[PDB]
């Protein structure tokens, strides 16, 4: 249990040091330095997290390791502008930055432990003995080398490659980390300061946040585990929004629903020349074959009835094929409605398809109505050739190959004629 | 990362035995037992969880411990009814409860490891010697008397005080586990069966349970981990309940505040010869690129379509560049919508930016229909020198180069264009 808490305290200061960044500075959650690597314009920070809620009091030797890392890494990188930060917690050590003093890192090259002398005081004091050096270049040690080697850095005085007091003047510090509740809460009220509530902060985004640290820190590659204050703020909210949208679609009955939407698109179907596309699943609606002339006539009377006023032609792009579409001509020839189709036999042809209507007043006369065709490319072509105003999807189409660019398109989720033609105004009440 | 993955498969687990137990068993995570103890009536089901991701094929010296240490405990808890499960996965293994032989429990005791012998098989096979009672009684054990106590357990046929058939027949099952993935899958299943959809559980139950898992697991006290599937559907009710009521409900604010400022902009955008300019920060809109093209297409619609009644050409000023600028200009002339810039390249033309359009009331036609520029001195300049009847500003953009004496200014805070087309009458409902 230690050590998942030793993790959760590390994740939680990871999210801290996110949310207290600007926007200008790069997080690397498990950097390559160390736990928290933040890299601003100049100035690298590295964070070493060590949770210590079990030891009474702080020690020298709890520390041994981590500085001994901290320095060897500083040896290594001494022209690199890198910060080198270690964030311990102790329950009775007062929060703030504590000193460490130049003899007190020259105790910890002292100590006696084999590991961290193979390990780190060996890089950063070098035996003067190539007997040692040797034995220290071996892969596999036995347990007399390793004995003499321990014998050798107790008994002989070598020189500090790596300039101690450079780094804890610059390159250093120490800080006592706050308890895990303290954190916690610290990281809750910095979420608040982002406009989010004590609510959704306990909620929703404490737990998003500390799962997307966990997944971040998991990622063998270094790269994709760079984040940022902007990047998790958007997350969260593109996370807010969605639930907000899924939620609030479960209260409202069907009516109230097609209500909104009715007053959603009255305001575009209230002008007189607008250019409106509908693209049309007919297996969605119930009855299509024996309902869609009636639809189109309705739409025709109400949208395209005055010459004078009316002077777009509206489009209709259906789901079907080339011999549906001569049977719907036929269909509509019968009844004295003008359309055109684009289709003669089976070929299309661009420049019969795009033709603008010819008008004459006095005789209340247009050449054609509307147009009506099916989902080929190169109709497609067509509409994508002259842009539309307004495009309207019934039936979830895909219209992957339209281009959408500046188009508003309006999805319409209806099930039958009655439906749409509430929606598009054409009846008082369903 | 592996033991990070081994937790969160254990943490997984026992959300999925949370989900899958009934309203009267008690569930103690992280248990005495094993990592699940599942308390029921009369029976207690301990589940010890591990993760061999990285194990190509199930071995039994993979298994050595857990079986060990389960061993000792039913011998120290023989009189009670606790069943001893092993949750293992393996991804070679097909899941599913794989039965233990007696042999291979004698081949578990006859392990080699000195520290299984000292910890599990001495107190499961006692040792018929007084010293290597002794030797194994000592807290401190030196190298021979560890190779001492190795050697007589590899030499010696010591008997078994646990009753290992009756163990295996009743208070033992061994079942290969889901992967962590599958595990996940099926957990999340549960959830949807408790009347939460994929998506709520995704991003706020499944996380918010991981969580509650997680800081149970850590607390030192046994009786503070105790859970059950009632109190953690509890607690997921009122966090959602939470959100709802935060969400929703606190739109009030924003709607009537929002309908204040309408009714106060209303009586000025009725007049149809005001000159109105925007000065707009990208930054502070959601989906500005995606939408602004749009945003003017409707003001212009409702603003800028009468050619006899709108005489006055709005001005819409942004925070952007020269060459954002460019493309902006490039897609409202790929939208047939007349723009100036007052850009010939690079170099900003006073006299270009502020001519009066030309009309033609015969034809309808208008030279352009808006004016789209940066916020540069010289913009600015220009817009002092032929000063407007309203100023909007979006964004709070920086105004200490505007001439704003006897000039109405109407600061508007919005963060998408939804609010904006609200506020300026160019939409009923949001």
């Amino acid at each position: 249990d230690h050590t998942i808490k030793g993790f959760l305290y590390q994740f939680n200061k990871t999210l801290n040091s996110i949310l207290s960044s600007t926007d200008q500075d790069e997080i690397q959650i498990e950097g390559i330095i160390e736990d928290i690597d933040i890299k601003n314009s100049n100035i690298t920070n590295a964070i070493q997290c060590k949770y210590h809620e079990s030891k009474v009091r702080h020690n020298l030797s709890d520390i041994y390791k981590p500085i001994l890392q901290m320095l060897l890494h500083f040896l290594e990188n001494d022209s690199l502008n890198i910060k080198y930060a270690l964030y311990a917690y102790f329950p009775n050590e007062q929060v703030g930055v504590k000193e460490v003093t130049k003899s007190q890192i020259e105790e910890i090259l002292s100590s006696s432990n084999f590991d961290y002398i193979s390990k780190y005081i060996s890089k950063i004091k070098p035996p003067k003995e190539q007997i040692i050096k040797e034995l220290l270049g071996k892969t596999s040690k036995t347990t007399e080398d390793k004995t003499r080697i321990k014998k050798y850095y107790e008994t002989s005085k070598l020189e500090t490659i790596v300039d101690i007091d450079k780094f804890l003047r610059d390159h250093f510090v120490f800080e006592i980390g706050l308890s895990y509740e303290e954190l916690m809460n610290e990281t809750k009220n910095l979420l608040m300061k982002e406009g989010f509530s004590l609510e959704d902060v306990k909620d929703l985004f404490y737990p998003n946040s500390i799962q997307y640290i966990a997944e971040l820190s998991i990622l063998p590659e270094a790269e994709k585990r760079i984040s940022s204050k902007n990047k998790l703020i958007d997350y969260l909210k593109g996370n807010k929004k969605t639930a907000m949208s899924r939620w609030t679609s479960e209260v409202l009955t069907r009516k109230q629903l097609l209500k909104v939407r009715k007053n959603q698109l009255v305001p575009s179907l209230n002008i007189n020349s607008r250019s409106r596309y509908f693209i049309i699943d007919p297996d969605t609606i119930d009855n299509f074959d024996d309902e869609f002339i009636l639809f189109v006539k309705d739409y025709l009377d109400k949208y395209n009835s005055k010459i004078k006023l009316h002077t777009e032609t509206p489009c209709f792009i259906l789901k079907t094929d080339v011999n549906n579409l001569s049977e719907y001509h036929k269909r509509f020839v019968s009844r004295n409605i003008q359309i055109i189709t684009g289709y003669i036999g089976d070929t299309f042809y661009f420049k019969e398809f795009n033709k603008e209507p010819k008008r004459i007043i006095k005789d209340n006369w247009v050449e054609f109505k509307a147009r009506i065709s099916c989902n080929s490319d190169e109709v497609i072509k067509c509409i994508n050739y002259k842009k539309c105003d307004d495009l309207y999807i019934v039936g979830g189409v895909d219209v992957s190959l339209l281009d959408t660019a500046d188009v508003n398109i309006e999805n319409l989720e209806i099930n039958n004629f009655r439906e749409l033609k509430y929606l598009l105004s054409m009846l008082k009440e369903i």
